[PDB]
């Protein structure tokens, strides 16, 4: 499968991340057993990446521009649009379903 959001809390409802604008959130990862492997809340700094740039996995590409600014959105993604059949060693382990707790801050 691909990614799926579900909402948290509403955003704007009306103001959408397109491609080359930088997204300011706050976000928890974990596996799908639900434990937490990163956490921008816990470093107290948010995370800003530029949307096209493929600076994140293809789940948080094709999700966060699902989401309008203000919302609060979970985000499960699929190995193949996360970190597939390798993964990351030591953190995320083979063919891994990834939940994220994302919140989108603001547009830059």
């Amino acid at each position: 499968m691909g990614v799926q959001v579900e909402t948290i809390s509403p955003g704007d409802g009306r103001t959408f991340p397109k491609r080359g604008q930088t997204c300011v959130v706050h976000y928890t990862g974990m596996l799908e057993d639900g434990k937490k492997f990163d956490s921008s809340r816990d470093r107290n700094k948010p995370f800003k990446f530029m949307l096209g740039k493929q600076e994140v996995i293809r789940g948080w590409e094709e999700g966060v521009a699902q989401m309008s600014v203000g919302q609060r959105a979970k985000l499960t993604i699929s190995p193949d649009y996360a970190y597939g059949a390798t993964g990351h060693p030591g953190i995320i382990p083979p063919h891994a379903t990834l939940v994220f707790d994302v919140e989108l801050l603001k547009l830059e």
